[PDB]
């Protein structure tokens, strides 16, 4: 019995190797991941990424599903992928494939404990726009794991968040708990933030942190970074209805 997880594996997944080099791509690729077995499925998309890359995709930008769920997830990173597309003279069973390759942002559907991805759901073209609670989850929110495995957890988080783009953001730091855990800390302890504004709240809990500052040999656009791993009340500002977090003020 396939679970779903391994089905998206099966039907979406392709990391051995890194874009469609050949026309001929999509024509072998579904036939072998047996998507042409009960009829040439019609369309199809093959991600060219590391199972892990898109493993974390769960834990990245959430929008809506096409099918009206909310519990899909676009990558913050574009991806290789492939689309692969029927040809108008393909006959079953020797179904035909149009195969394009592209670098486009990818939306996938995640369930279960783990998180995983189970459906693609659709890919996007550059680019994009922000608002603050989405951004203080691109920058802030760690949830896909339960800390740092390395001193190396900065550097790769900080490039992939695209914290390091124009220049190095010298310090930045990652929560690696629920959002809903994170989230109610905006109706827990009501501090005043660094700035002088009473929009503030200091967790009831320590949490697990990971705090990332730059090197004082780092420089653009080589950034690197120290990890620390740490356990922390954090502070964070927050904003609007619903009444969520909009900044990192802190962690003490
Ligand atoms: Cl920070």
């Amino acid at each position: 019995k396939e679970t779903a997880a391994a089905k998206f594996e099966r039907q979406h997944m392709d990391s051995s190797t890194s874009a469609a080099s050949s026309s001929n791509y999509c024509n072998q690729m579904m036939k072998s991941r047996n998507l042409t077995k009960d009829r040439c499925k019609p369309v199809n998309t093959f991600v060219h990424e590391s199972l892990a890359d898109v493993q974390a995709v769960c834990s990245q930008k959430n929008v809506a599903c096409k099918n009206g769920q909310t519990n899909c997830y676009q990558s913050y990173s574009t991806m290789s992928i492939t689309d692969c597309r029927e040809t108008g003279s393909s006959k079953y069973p020797n179904c035909a494939y149009k195969t394009t390759q592209a670098n486009k942002h990818i939306i996938v559907a995640c369930e279960g404990n783990p998180y995983v991805p189970v459906h693609f759901d659709a890919s996007v073209g550059p680019p994009g726009k922000e608002t603050a609670a989405a951004k203080f989850e691109r920058q802030h929110m760690d949830s896909s794991t339960s800390a740092a495995s390395s001193s190396n957890y900065c550097n790769q988080m900080m490039k992939s968040r695209n914290l390091t783009k124009d220049r190095c953001k010298p310090v930045n730091t990652f929560v690696h708990e629920s959002l809903a855990d994170v989230q109610a800390v905006c109706s827990q302890k009501n501090v005043a933030c660094k700035n002088g504004q009473t929009n503030c709240y200091q967790s009831y809990s320590t949490m697990s942190i990971t705090d990332c500052r730059e090197t004082g040999s780092s420089k653009y656009p080589n950034c690197a970074y120290k990890t620390t791993q740490a356990n922390k009340h954090i502070i964070v500002a927050c904003e609007g209805n619903p009444y969520v977090p909009v900044h990192f003020d802190a962690s003490v």
